[PDB]
Parts: structure tokens; sequence; C-alpha cells
DNA sequence: CGGGTTTTCCT
């Protein structure tokens, strides 16, 4: 497994949107329980969802696999995925549906030797005989830090208006700054292995010549979520992004750092990940830190510069 | 015994669900009595439940009994807790129904000498001659702390969509964040015991062979509840989890410590424990508590740091 | 691709204009976090939009097509993008509506045909069938670099007063003066290509033949933007623009050069653009500076003088 | 302006 933490400083921002009112564009928002020296608080602050960061993350997945000869869906090429949900995307990609119980496992293979992201991904198809698949990455909400008692987030709205000569054009859009954080995981070890229970189907073989290529491309696939390739209404509100913090985990157990809220999260995670490897009986832990804000680290840690590097030993290894 | 209270911090989270309504997915609510300065109020607050506590304890130690070369049911073996509850199961892992009254002891040692799930999470066989082994781990609903006179927990719903190129693809989350308390009981001193009453059975060595082994096995099941690994819809809605004050008591007696919802609940614990040890007759009272946001606690008592040494005191002592 | 950040040092400006109270002329405030030796903390400072920038952009882009004998749309030509967004654009260019998904093709290729600015700056026609193209070149807010633990921005306001020979006058303006950073991307590689999915259809033959005149025009456009050709009021507030640090960067595969906001993100970007060719597994990466505050740069970087020179580079290549 | 929840279980 790889589990990460990362934190991101993003200014006059607008990633996520939700329902409008009158003429003006909102801006996500969520209920956040807060810890103060008084006590408790609820507060309402800017979110991002998650599921613009795995459609970013399966487009450059798409991206890498078509580059380098992996198979890809005839839906999934053009950058919509709906997968194997309907009946009416097996009809076009061309696979038939599956009969009975006993019957998964070779739907199951068909479909995940045909397109990478339905192998990755997880997909769900419903029927008589429904078969699930559940993803390999897992994703959440983008938080600001509940560091303190002041959150470090603020939300306004901005005008703006539509020139024209004869007049017979006016709107609103929310703009946040925040100081967001996130964590990430991702189990290598399952890539390229059916999940079903059942006997053996010819075809296995292909999976198991092409699990390596197959998890080296989703590995690389983590480049764009790490550098800011995500969020819509680029065009004109092109963010200004910036990494601050970040810790990668690389482990053969079950394992999960510290979330990026409290200015000391990276000697904690390190201190558990080696007595969690101690009292689990595992056998690799390593562990991986990118610090630019100058908080305390630790003993025996690796330091890197960038993210390229990071990507490159993650795929040596 | 072994009995805990421990206290969590969730934000931006749907771990249970219920039945949904339209094209919006429910998230789990039950009401609740609070008692302010103007009397006795109801009020309607999210939870989770204790089923999906005790499915993430049982896949936990599934894995380490595996992992250990404790004997592990066929069925079980797939995360399947159906247990021996049907004869469809016992027809498929192989095991004689009991005849009479008189046979029931020799069934319960023949399921109890194949899969650990049923020695430690109870069981039941309903038929002629019924069979009956209640759980030796207890849990409960995860509740907010009922402190002072606000509930410092909040549900709202969030929009959805999925983009298509031919449009003929929108949906609804609930998303809850509150400040989770609950508590645990396990009795360690009745693993690999044998509960019908009846004479002695030939195959009782090997369980009091392998009874030390069964029980370190599930003293470290606990390290998955401890740390935060239940719940369903991780893989877009990963929440964000921090321990905030736990205590563990370790008894001869029965016993149950203060529910998390006073600030107060370390003190009052350990003045209860110490009188209930003399007034009971006990002979063994231990006590161990992890706090991370400065409440009182009082004097002579261990205070650890992680939940890795506290399994590794548990287990060693 | 073409990406690019530029550093400018503007005194005593008024470019960007929101709704006034009273007799007072407001500039356009937004909020920044910002991090200090103390922490992180949120200011309010001007800033400047970027469809101010895309109006200026588009408007050089209408001027240059015209002048080489590009098409260029009838309601285009009058500075007033609309675009084909409503039906009387499209009833005064003569366009019919698409029928159905089939014919979304047919009349994407038929706008993209007349008007250039359709093409490089996408459009969207909302109905039955709607239609979209998202914008080939984007662009964001202008915010003074956040740099050390003092904002380098200041606003405030100026009175004056019209003269009458019979009083019956008084107005106020609100004048800024920054250190502004802003970034932008271009890629080439998709203008004069269809967006839609589908079947070739006749007039593709026209955009081929024409690509290499629209891309060079394209590119010929930054100009504007990158000499200062922008913003309102400039007839009585002509502002002071002098460029400090520019940094263009040319590939063949998504990149992102750091913000103009550390004083050392010359050297870092050319280190992440090497290490990044080696991972993406690209063909080509190009990088330029102009560098005129004596910071540091690096090694093996082409240095040049003025943006006309940059220019040319960027057509010839 | 198009699009508004899909199955498989109900002791």
């Amino acid at each position: 497994m790889i589990s990460g933490s990362v934190r991101f400083l993003v200014n006059l921002e607008s990633l996520n949107g939700v329902e409008s009112i009158g003429n003006l564009t909102k801006h996500r928002t969520a209920p956040v329980v807060l810890k103060t020296s008084t006590g408790y608080l609820v507060r309402y602050v800017p979110v991002i969802s998650g599921e613009a960061l795995a459609h970013a993350y399966q487009a450059s997945l798409v991206d890498i696999a078509k580059k380098e000869g992996l198979p890809v869906g005839s839906l999934s090429s053009q950058y919509e995925f709906i997968k194997f949900s309907t009946d009416e995307a097996l009809k076009i990609e061309g696979i038939k549906e599956p009969k009975d119980y006993n019957d998964a496992r070779r739907f199951e293979v068909e479909v995940m030797l045909k397109d990478v992201i339905a192998d990755v991904g997880g997909f769900m198809y419903a029927g008589g005989a429904p078969v699930r698949r559940t993803s390999r990455i897992k994703l959440g909400y983008m938080i600001p830090a509940l560091r303190g008692d002041e959150i470090p987030a603020q939300l306004e709205a901005q005008f703006h208006v539509r020139f024209s000569n004869k007049p017979v054009a006016i709107f609103n859009v929310e703009v946040s700054s925040a100081l967001y954080t996130f964590s990430f995981e991702l189990d290598e070890d399952l890539i390229a292995v059916p999940s079903t229970f059942g006997e053996k189907v010819k075809g296995e073989e292909e999976l198991e010549r092409q699990k390596a290529k197959r998890v080296k491309s989703a590995i690389k696939a983590l480049y764009s979520l790490l550098s800011g390739n995500f969020g819509g209404k680029r065009s004109r509100f092109l963010p200004s992004m910036k990494l601050m913090s970040l810790v990668v985990t690389k482990t053969d157990f079950p394992f999960m750092p510290e979330p990026a809220h409290d200015d000391d999260y990276i000697k904690t995670t390190i201190m558990r990940l080696g007595k969690a490897k101690g009292v689990l009986n595992g056998n690799l832990a390593k562990a991986y830190v990118i610090n630019n804000e100058g908080i305390e680290v630790g003993e025996g840690v690796t330091v890197l510069s960038t993210v390229e590097d990071l990507v490159v030993k993650l795929e040596e290894e």
C-alpha cells in the first residue's frame, strides 16, 4: 500500500460548483466541528469534493494508458466514465451480459481485459447477476486545516458584466481562499487481480503479463493529483497553487497517516509507523517526506525536493 | 475483562447508510434525550450502528488468524459472517447437525475447532436442539457527546452529477460532522472455553493448546477498531479522524467505565475502580489513559502516547 | 503547450472596477491567505480579474486576424464577444441551429469556419442539443506577490471636482499600487481541430489548410498581454508598467510553472521541467527566461532581452 | 439548456 497526506495553499479559487440562485454561482460549503479553548463549535466552510479529484486522476490514467499501449475502452476513450453500468454501454462496447452467478468471473475478466479504468477504478453492473468491483484508489473531501481557533479560509462574491452595444448582462461568482488538506490511499497489490470468487478462466495469463505495466501506469497517474491538475472553471479562474507539506508511506500492512490538521503530524505518523510495523508483524515500511515550511520532522527520514523524485522512487521500488 | 471508553472527532463523513428516498442517500439518525438548564429535551442526531464495527473487528480477526496459522472456516474465509446458522452452511463446511441435547457439546466443540470467528464472536443454531454461544466482544451505537446545551454535530446534503456527452445523472448524498463517543468490552478469560454444559469430549486438549494464541489474536484485532478502519463509502468519502481521549481498564471483576459524555469522566472512573476493587474483593485492577485534549486526569495513572503502546501492554500482561 | 509566469510592477493604477457606493468608485478587492513567521493570516488586497485580460487578448486577436485575412464573425467584428450563445446571434450571423446530437459536428464546423475567435476562445450553445468547446487559452486573477510578511501593495482614495460657473460636481476615485504576478497557459496543438466526437464532415480540409495561419496568429496575439495593453480607465489614469521577470516553457506534455510568489522560482521550475520530461516520457522541453532584477537563474538557460524576441522565437519553433 | 437513481436481497 501507498498512503499519503498532502497540504496545499490556494488563493482566489473556484474549482467546485453547486446549484445557482439568481445570477449568483455558489461555491460548495460544508459544516465542520472544531475545538477551541472554549469548547467545541460548528462552522460552515468552503470545501472541494473528492469526485472531481477522481475524475482528474482517471483522465490522466486514460492518457498514460493510451500513450503506453494498454487497452482502453471505447466509451472511456472519450472522457465519460459511465464504465459498464447500463446495458447501453455493454451494447456499445460489445460484451455479453452475465448469465448466472457461475458466469460472473468470465464477465469480470472480459471487462477487465478491455479497459484499464474498469480494472483500477472499480465498477458496478446491475441486473439479474449484478457484478461489483471496489476501487483501488481512495480519496476524500478537501478541507482547510482545522488548526488553532481561527479557520484560515475566506469566501466572497464578485461582480462581472458582459459588454453589449445595445443594452436591453450581470452575474456574480463566488471566490474562495484557503489552506487545503487531503489524504489518499492506493493498494497496488490488488491491481490486475480478479475479485469475484470462482474457478480459473482462460485469459488470466494476459492479465499476469500486463500486471507490471498496469501497476507502473497506476503509480504514474498520481503525478496529476500531486501536481494540481484538477477542478473546473480553469479557463478564466486559474488558481495559484503551492505545495507545503507531504508525507508518503509504503507498507505491507494496513496503515493510515495522521491528517494534516496539526502542525506536528509528520513526527507522530513516523513513530506510529515504526510501532505498527513492530506490532503487526510486517516486513516493509518506508517513509518519504517533503517539507517547505520548516516544521519539525524527526530523525532517520529521507527528505526529497520535488514530486517527480517521489514518483520515480515509488516506481523503482 | 477489558473495558474501554473512546472519544473520536470526525469531519465530512458518511460511514453508515439506510434506505434511500428518490435520488437521496440518507445517513442513520436516532433520537436522544438530553438535559439542559431548562429541563429535558428530545433531539434527532446522526449515529453509527454497532454492527458495522462488529463486522470490521471480525474481518481483521480473520486476516490475523489466517496470517498466524489458526484455523478459519470455509464460508468465513470469504468475508461473509453467516457462521453456522442455516443448514446450507453446515452442508458446505461438512458438519453433522446435533442429534439430541446430550450431543450439543460435541457439536459446539466441532464448530469451535474449525473457525476462530465462531469461537470469539459467538453463534446460534436453531433446530431440534438449539445451540447458543454469546459473543465475547460487546459493542454499542456510536453517539456524539451530549455535553452542555448544544450538541456538537451537524448533517447536510450535497449535490453531485455524472457527466455525459449525450444527455437523455444527478444524485444527492448526506454528509455529517460530529464528535463521536463509544465504549466496548472484551472478556478474554472465556476465550477457547466451551459454554454448553455436559461431559468432557475428546478434542478439548487442542483447544487448551491453542488458547494462548487465540487470546493473543483477539487482543490484537482491537487495533483496527481503535485505529479507524470501519464504515463504508471510503473510496470517495474517506473521513478525517483524530483520537482525543481513551480510557482502558483491565480487571478480574465486572466493571463498566463512565460514558464519554462529560468532560470529567477519567477521574470519576478511576475513583470508582478503586472503590469497586475494594468492595468486590478483587485481586487485579489496572487503568491506562491516553489524553490529547488536556482535560483533568488525576494522580498515579499510567499515561501512554499512541494506541500501539496500549496494544503491546495489553498483550504482555 | 506554452505555459508562462510573469511579474509586473504597477504604480497609481485603477484598471478594474466594481459597484460604486455614493460618489466613490471602488477597486476590486479579494481575500488572500498568507504565511508569516507567526503562522497564517487572512488579508484583503486589491486584485484585477482575468476576464478583462481575456477581452484584451481576444480584441488583439480580432485585429490581427482581420489584418491577415482570416475569417471573422459579423458580431465579433465589433468588439462584442457574445459569440454564438443566444438565438439572436445565430439569426444575425445566419447559421441554422443543430437538429440532433448527430448534427452537432456539422454545426461546430460551420461556426468554426466563420470566426477564429469561437475556435480559439471556445463557445457554448444551449438548447435541445447543447454544444461545447472549452477555451484554448487559460488565464487567472492578477494578484500581488505573497512574499515575506508584508504585502507589497497599497490602496487609497483620491478627491476630484468638476468646475462650474454656476454651482447648484465632486467625486472620489480609488487608486492602487502593487507588484503584480500572473500565469497563463495556451495549448496550440488543439487549435483548428474539432472537439465534438463524430464522423468526418465536409469542410475540415479548409480547417487543415488554415491551421498554420490560425496557430501563428494565436501565438502572435500574446504580445498584447505580455506588453501591458489591458484594463480600463486608461484615458486619464494611464498606469506605469515595467516588466521584471518572465518564464516561458514549451513542452509536449502537461506542465505548470511555479507561481511568481517566491524570489527563487526560475531554478525550481527548470529542475522540475527536466525531471518531468524524464519521468513522463516526453520528447520536447524548452525554456526561456527574461530577467531584469538580478535574481538567481541557473545554468544552461537561454536568456533574452525583450518580449518581441520571445514572440519571434515561439513563432519560429 | 440539457439531464434527476439505478439490483439484490424483506427474518
